[PDB]
């Protein structure tokens, strides 16, 4: 609702300018990479501080996203076999065309082919903030469709990334991870009505698989999928937790995150995007693949029978929302960092540059085509 | 005021039987001596896990105690206009005689002289539960007097321990701690009704002085002091925080601490506390010094018009309330652990044995003299 994306923009530009002209030598290059090591007897964990920061922030953000999914799936839309045909078809369209277009001239080289899921990610706060500047010319249908599409897109991308092409972590880590989940199910079955116990068990589970990557992020979604929501005695823990967490994410979680990962050297940029395989695949994937991979499949779903277009919404609004949906920004940057770990910084820097250029271009094109 | 205390008793007996059992000491002893090292390339922190557990639990408990102190100082029993002379004089009495008796035998010996404040500490939850066991006709005045006396005694002992006979921290730690406090003062002065900001700044402060346990405990008290309480718009953050925190402290933190720090070994114990100087001094201070000192100084308080006895006391119940107040248990065990760190386990084991014996004897005597 409120235009809270200006804080994200100011944080991004502050991070971009901090890394140049006098700074970035004492800090921001020796910093954000100092190794940290935690040792308990034989057990030992070594990682960079940026990894810890990203893990914590994304764990919180995906806990919120899982809570939103649980609230939305049983109340409002997504409550029937036909009430969710349109967003599901839109997500299916957005999970095929941009990825297929990205891999057209990239899949030849494996080290860049591994990042096939970069353009499929979609941002949340930026698109809603962009919508916020329009005065009363924002139907509720557009907002509900946008969020219920981007959320499922991100969840599917994260699930697919976690399932395949993942390291085989220690069996002892999963031995205690397969018990906390069952403990969570037993606790929820008999009723708890206390978010503290659930949060404690979630912290235990998150620490269990902290040695891995995406699994730490997925722990938040798993935990948010289990907190009870059924209305009783005038109170509901899920709604209270959502209301409590909402201001923090838009002001402290998403900010201070774009301040860390975002920001490129921008010192030896030549040939614009270098016209290489990965920046071009990222730029074309989010600028053409998403607005075209969503509109066409939605049109197919808009056929006789199958899905029906929402009330107070025509194809033109669908196509502009599809244009806006081609924005990854922070989420796409995080996906790129996760997929390109233990890699020389040149690839990550080029991917971030391409993501920034594509997001800016898509946002300006979309805001240009809202009749004003 | 629920009964409680049974959880603490069962945790203590479980820890004792685990430690002294035939085939579980081999794991109980080794689990608490596992080193933990954290580093960021500099300022390495190496400590035993027991120290971390004690620091966290005591920080939370003392945050609650500081919140209670702030609540009761301006609108509670303490009130103003020096009308709360009785609890202050009682605390002054409890901070002199019990310490004097302890130091009588340990004056010459230098190594055991450090723990002069062992019997001054007073347990709150156990005494309150013992009182509530007979909660059929006991007046509220006795309960509030006991709680205020124990709280002020513990705070005075902890402050004196922190200020005097302490190590000196680094310049950077003190410099950081001198900015967070000023930040908290500015936040409170300018108005801030969100407890999340205060908790975050308190976490930063606690991490700043994490090197020394005493200052880590002091951080919680300071944070509880600085959180706003003034009534506005039919709500108060301090009261809500106290209500939220109350079930957790009496059900999770205290029993866990009791289970962690009550595992003494009953192997080769001869002549009770060997008729030594340290256990005998602890017993004399906790059993004889506390009630005699409390009663005597209360008598002098009444004598010279310094204070008037509260309603429904008649000085008959003051002796039994002092006997009940002569119970250290968890608090005295923690104080002994803090004072006797990096010392041979024999000394701390003997101190724990003496503390437990004195606490049990005082509790049974107090329950016997309450006329069943
Ligand atoms: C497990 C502990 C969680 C229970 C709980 O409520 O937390 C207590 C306690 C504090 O919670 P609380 O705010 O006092 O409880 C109020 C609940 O809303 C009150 O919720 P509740 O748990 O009392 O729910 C009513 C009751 C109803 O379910 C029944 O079993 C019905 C029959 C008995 C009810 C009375 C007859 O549910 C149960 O107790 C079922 C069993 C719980 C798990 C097994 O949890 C802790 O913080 C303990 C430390 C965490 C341990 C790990
Ligand atoms: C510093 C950030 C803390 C501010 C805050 O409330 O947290 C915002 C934000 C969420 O708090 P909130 O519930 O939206 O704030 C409203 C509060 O209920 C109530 O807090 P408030 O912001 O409405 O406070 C009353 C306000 C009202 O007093 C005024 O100064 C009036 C201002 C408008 C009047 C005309 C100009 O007083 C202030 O402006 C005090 C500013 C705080 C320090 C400067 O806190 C965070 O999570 C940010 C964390 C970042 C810090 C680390
Ligand atoms: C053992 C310790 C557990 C005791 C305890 O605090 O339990 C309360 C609480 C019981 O839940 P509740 O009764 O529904 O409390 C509602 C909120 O406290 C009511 O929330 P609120 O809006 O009144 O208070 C502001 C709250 C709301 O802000 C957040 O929750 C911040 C979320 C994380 C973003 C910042 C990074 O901020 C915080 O939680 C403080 C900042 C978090 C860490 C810095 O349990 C926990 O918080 C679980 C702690 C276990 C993890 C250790």
């Amino acid at each position: 609702d409120a235009s809270g994306g200006i804080i994200l923009i100011i944080a991004a530009i502050l991070a971009m300018i901090m890394a140049n002209s006098g700074a970035t030598s004492g800090w921001y290059h020796d910093f954000l990479e100092t190794p940290v090591q935690l040792r308990v007897g034989s057990l030992e964990i070594n990682k960079n501080m940026l990894l810890w920061i990203n893990d914590a922030l994304m764990a919180v953000f995906f806990l919120l996203v899982g809570l939103e999914v649980k609230r939305e799936l049983m109340q409002g839309s997504l409550a029937s076999l036909r009430q969710a045909a349109f967003p599901v078809i839109a997500a299916i369209g957005g999970m095929i065309v941009p990825t297929l277009l990205y891999l057209a001239f990239n899949y030849a080289d494996p080290i860049t082919r591994e990042g096939w899921a970069i353009p499929a990610a979609t941002d949340i706060a930026f698109a809603l903030g962009v919508l916020a500047l329009l005065g009363s010319r924002v139907p509720l249908a557009l907002k509900i469709f946008l969020m219920a599409l981007a959320i499922i897109d991100d969840l599917g991308a994260i699930i697919i990334i976690a399932l395949f092409y993942t390291n085989d972590l220690s069996m002892a880590s999963l031995g205690v991870a397969a018990v906390a989940i069952a403990v969570l199910a037993v606790l929820n079955l008999c009723g708890a009505r206390r978010t503290g116990v659930y949060i404690l068990v979630g912290v235990v589970l998150w620490t269990a698989v902290l040695k891995s990557g995406v699994h730490a992020t997925l722990a938040g979604v798993i935990v948010g999928f289990f907190i009870p929501l059924k209305e009783k005695h005038g109170r509901s823990p899920a709604k209270r937790l959502e209301h409590v967490l909402h201001p923090w994410v838009a002001y402290l979680i998403l900010p201070l995150f774009a301040f860390a990962n975002a920001g490129v050297s921008l010192g030896g940029v030549t040939l614009d995007g270098l016209t290489s395989i990965l920046p071009l695949g990222i730029i074309a994937g989010m600028l053409i693949g998403k607005p075209l991979g969503i509109s066409l499949f939605c049109w197919l779903a808009l056929r006789l029978k199958l899905a029906h277009l929402p009330e107070g919404t025509t194809y033109q609004q669908i196509m502009v929302v599809g244009i806006l949906c081609g924005i990854g920004f922070t989420m796409s940057i995080f996906i790129a960092s996760l997929a390109f770990g233990s890699v020389d910084p040149e690839l990550i820097n080029w991917a971030k540059l391409g993501i920034l250029v594509g997001s800016i271009s898509s946002a300006v094109i979309g805001y240009s085509w809202l009749r004003v």
